[PDB]
């Protein structure tokens, strides 16, 4: 249906006017990346835009930003018309003013601030009908064009003189402000996006087809995640993006509200939103009116949460609505709540990585200046449990160390300022880590699913149960092709063990980042405190959060603590088990191998373990880490200090010699002391860096074998034979 | 609906509770359907305050004060029989109950046709695999799995279609169809996440599927097939049917599968409870679910109820040395009280495994609760050949192999290291083939290599050990 039949879709790139397409779009297209593009759009507004040529878009589609997109009247997923159009020429006025409260309280010259150098070298085209939105000072300042040069097109050169006399607009009638959140406002989500939004895309926008169809559009959805991850953002977010209107909820809003008048109150809101339909409904923290567990006291209370179940049921497909919820826990609300035609939708929304925190730090430093030294980079990995809230007042906190200290010796108090501070005020480094280091930081922190940093390179030695490892991770994911042509199945999960410190925990974490799956770690301890006194009942959500992370490696770390619980050494009359571990290989057993979650322990004392745990279907595999040798010694020394600054002078081939049965865990321990003993001769020189030859000599002299003689002769025992252990 | 009558303000509900019978014997034949009878009958610690104590006894003298009134009957669900007063179940009241389980695959593929008959599909699709590949699922997952992958369908074929207006025509719908890669898609989201739970079905394992073990399968449709078969006799020659069986060996020899192998041959269905899963209910000091297997086992009859791997539980109370006292728990007691219970009229069936016969609590040994003992050895040059015949038949293993071969440089491998031996085979083909990307058939020196790695499982100085309690585990009880 022609290339005049574009799509609309969201940009990756943040700059103002640009459109950005693909080179099968420019082979319909043949024109130029510096060209300028009139487009077509809806009601009878349109707008002038320029385009380029990258390769993340498809084959055919058309990023844009909501200043384009908002002019055309148009929202993701509409058709659009480029038209291919070089009517190119410069114009000549170009008279602009600001818009109406988008000023307010910012005052003075806007001249050398905003406008001029947002123009300077890259002229800027500009229609009758163009509003715009330039960043600075803090602020998000807003402008339009009552006439300019006479149109369609005007574009700018590195003349043009721009008039301006200030004062607000008339504000718009219907148009929207920028201001408001939409799918650029949200970061470190992107998957969790796409995810609502194919779900509620076309019931919302084609209502029609629904209606022509037998198809139940699903409406209901319940988005979890702990307290600042986004969750009130990501819904408004659709419900502006999409056009639908949004009616809000509050949990605690309607339990204020006296007895009696909760019900009718709770009641209006689908009954109103049921003339406006297409309509959200967005209710925060289901929690508060909706807690069944041993529930609550009296009538009133259990009242209001059969009120919501013969809302929700008791929908009859009334017009149209789709209904959205938000709480901490999936837990905690009425189980009732989550059956078919209520809430069966569920989305997940987790803690943001570095990827993520990054792409969030970008977001609320956007409309600030910033120094050159920052980084935002380095933060993200400096910030570790942060959620999106946390991660937003360290930016504006940071910004307010900024402007006490500046504008104390300014000390100008009056009843607004002008931009001439702002735009030659910024936040600094020292700024950042200065607001890292107060409490504010403190943040909620628990279980985390991410790709592990660690690489192969990161591990030395151990090249064959590398190799081992791919076999059966790697391949059953890449070549589900195979497995059906022989038959058989995968085995689910694999045992590590050895002595102590010779690399299981690493070599868990480097298949993870090898195959780009997500990697849970539970360590044995924490699963143990967890069963408290004498209950859980969270060991069945870390498979929950490993099944819907799939693919995903399982980790449980140090293994031996909890069988050692039970009892070690000598023993108790019993073997070593807890109900921890009973029901851990009740779970095993629950996921299927079409599933490709997949599981991994490790255990420094195999003498002791539960053979249950051993039994094929369970932890099949069984691989002997053995210590080093010395020419994997190299390896190890030859890598964790792969980012140290070590001199010339070394052998590293003769250490590995004089080393034998250290653990690679103490190799480190000897590259540690040398590291620590060239600091302090460098510290005594403030009354010449490198990592000297002596350095690793005197190191050396206090090396500590880690594991006995007597004790490896006992691997070597158990390396043969730990599959006899399970019957005797 | 229970939250309907709930919703309602006190005072409220009594009238609207009230009047549905009341309206309803008026327009007598009736039926009177109460959805989610736990919503407003749900007697354990009960509830606060009259208001709701006072409705559930409104309800009973509604049941029971029907005095046959002209004609009406009354229906109700609820997800557990527990969790509902139990005065609700007296005669006169809701005296009959109906198990409704989840599906099996043949009536997962009877639903999936259900919900896939209006729509069209295109010729690569399947069902009959899809029953397979869903595992928990309840109807109302796999509708939804049906109408979430016809959207998959219609999402990326009319986006390019764009058409927006009132209604839309056939034509389309008529050349739309769902292909095979919807259902792979919509079956690999999360929406498949399903409840699960204690499942009661006919296993798919055969006699076939197992090699070696003639006259042991020989003697279990003895004390299976035969009571159920001929009724006939068992009066004439009098006696009595045993009804339980004790299987114990080596690890990995092939307990498991011939319990489930009878349930197949005789089309009775197979309850299966591991002794972990058992252990771990019993939570903090309380379970009060045990009775209920036996419960769902009762009205499955006939039925195969398989208790496995039983050592677990024993060495819980403790393995190896021992503790001072023996071998059991408060959940041992409570399983061989009601297996006291059940009658030999009854056609359920108990069978228990081990791996430890060592360890076993005598009291479950008695004349009456498990008193076939059978033994099951490892396999022989002979049956080893009719393990690695059988695990492998789906395998297509080239001519060039001998598998008489195999069997004699193996001896006291268990039948499930041998298929330890011949799943390494099976990778260390797919490594060539997949290296061959920068010829499909299992080759005689992968079976070579595969061997050279293989691992006794059982070690030899603890065969002697299933060996002395071969001869005599009937001595242990009593010292
Ligand atoms: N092959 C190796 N390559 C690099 N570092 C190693 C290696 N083996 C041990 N290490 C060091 O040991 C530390 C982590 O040890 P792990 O890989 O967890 O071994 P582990 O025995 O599973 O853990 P523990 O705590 O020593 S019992 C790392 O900081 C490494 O410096
Ligand atoms: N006679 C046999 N025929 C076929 N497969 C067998 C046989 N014996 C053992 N196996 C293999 O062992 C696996 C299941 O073993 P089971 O029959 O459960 O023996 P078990 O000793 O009761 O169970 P575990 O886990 O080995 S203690 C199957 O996947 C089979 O491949
Ligand atoms: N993914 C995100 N991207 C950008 N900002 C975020 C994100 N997640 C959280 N925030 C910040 O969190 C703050 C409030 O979050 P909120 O919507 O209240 O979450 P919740 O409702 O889950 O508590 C907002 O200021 C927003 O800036
Ligand atoms: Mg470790
Ligand atoms: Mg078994």
């Amino acid at each position: 249906n022609r290339p005049n039949r574009l799509i609309v879709d969201e940009a990756i790139n943040e700059d103002n006017s640009v459109v950005s397409l693909s080179q099968p779009k420019m082979d319909e297209l043949q024109l130029f990346r510096g060209d300028t593009v009139l487009l077509k759009g809806k009601k009878r507004r349109e707008a002038v835009c320029i385009v380029l040529s990258d390769d993340t878009c498809s084959d055919e589609k058309i990023r844009m930003n909501r200043v384009v997109r908002n002019n055309l009247r148009v929202r993701l997923g509409d058709v659009i018309s480029i038209q291919p159009c070089p009517d190119v020429k410069y114009g000549k006025r170009i008279h602009v003013l600001p818009i109406d409260d988008t000023v307010e309280g910012i005052t003075g010259n806007l001249f050398e601030v905003y406008l001029k150098p947002y123009f300077l070298e890259a002229y800027r085209p500009i229609r009758k009908g163009d509003i715009f939105l330039v960043r600075g000072g803090m602020r998000a300042v807003e402008f339009k064009v009552v006439e300019t040069d006479p149109s369609p097109y005007c574009i700018v050169a590195p003349d043009t003189v721009i008039h301006c006399e200030g004062e607000p607009i008339k504000r718009e009638d219907e148009e929207e402000s920028l201001n408001e959140v939409g799918y650029d406002d949200i970061g470190g989500c992107r998957k969790q996006l796409a995810q609502i939004k194919e779900m509620v895309e076309l019931p919302l926008r084609h209502p029609a087809l629904f209606k022509a169809i037998g198809v139940k559009p699903p409406r209901g959805i319940l988005l979890y995640g702990p307290p600042g991850t986004g969750k009130t953002l990501i819904a408004r977010a659709v419900a502006n993006e999409t056009g639908a209107f949004f009616f809000l909820i509050n949990g605690p809003e309607i339990m204020s509200k006296l007895a009696g008048e909760s019900e009718s109150n709770l009641r209006k809101a689908f009954e109103e939103a049921e003339k406006n339909a297409p309509a959200i409904i967005f209710i925060d923290e289901l929690d508060a009116i909706a807690p069944k567990r041993e529930k609550t006291h009296g009538e009133v209370e259990r009242r209001i949460v059969s009120q919501l179940l013969t809302l929700m049921d008791g929908l009859k497909q009334r017009a149209h609505v789709i209904v959205m919820a938000a709480t901490n826990r999936p837990n905690s609300i009425d189980p009732a709540l989550r059956r078919f035609g209520r809430f069966d939708r569920e989305v997940d929304i987790g803690i943001p990585d570095a990827t993520g925190r990054l792409e969030i730090l970008q977001i609320h430093t956007k409309n600030m200046k910033l120094a050159d030294d920052v980084d935002l980079e380095q933060v993200a990995n400096e910030t570790h449990g942060h959620v999106g809230a946390d991660l937003a007042a360290l930016c504006s906190e940071a910004a307010l160390q900024a402007i006490r200290k500046k504008m104390d010796l300014i000390d100008l108090e009056d009843e607004t300022i002008d931009a001439e501070v702002m735009n030659s005020l910024a936040v600094t480094m020292d700024d950042f880590r200065w607001a890292l280091s107060q409490s504010n930081p403190s943040a909620l922190r628990e279980t985390v699913v991410e790709v592990p940093q660690v690489t192969w390179e990161d591990i030395g030695g151990l090249e064959d149960v590398k190799r081992e490892l791919q076999e059966l991770v790697q391949y059953p994911v890449e070549h589900p092709d195979k497995f059906l042509k022989f038959g058989m199945t995968p085995s689910k999960g694999v045992l590590f063990y050895g002595p102590p410190g010779c690399g299981k925990t690493l070599l868990a974490k480097a298949i993870a980042n090898e195959c780009q799956a997500n990697f849970i770690s539970i360590k044995g301890p924490e699963l143990l405190t967890m069963w408290f006194g004498e209950s859980e009942a969270n060991v069945r959500e870390i498979f929950d959060k490993a099944r819907q992370a799939a693919p995903c490696v399982l980790f449980f770390d140090e293994l031996d603590s909890i069988a050692k619980a039970r009892g070690g050494n000598i023993g108790d009359g019993g073997g070593a088990a807890d109900r921890v571990i009973n029901q851990i290989l009740t779970e095993m057993d629950g996921m299927s191998t079409k599933k490709n979650v997949f599981i991994i322990g490790a255990t420094n004392r195999p003498d002791i373990i539960d053979p249950a745990i051993l039994r094929p279907g369970r932890l099949d595999q069984l691989i002997y880490i053995p210590l080093p040798d010395e020419k994997s010694r190299v390896a190890i020394l030859k890598a964790n200090l792969r980012k140290s600054p070590v001199a010339k002078d070394v052998d590293l081939e003769f250490l590995a010699k004089m080393t034998n049965g250290f653990s690679g865990a103490d190799l480190t321990e000897i590259c540690q002391r040398a590291c620590k003993l060239a600091i302090r001769e460098s510290i005594e020189s403030e009354i010449v860096p490198e990592i000297r030859r002596d350095h690793f000599e005197e190191a050396m002299r206090f090396a500590r074998r880690s594991v006995s003689d007597n004790d490896i002769r006992k691997y070597e025992m158990f390396a043969q034979t730990l599959q006899q252990s399970r019957g005797f």
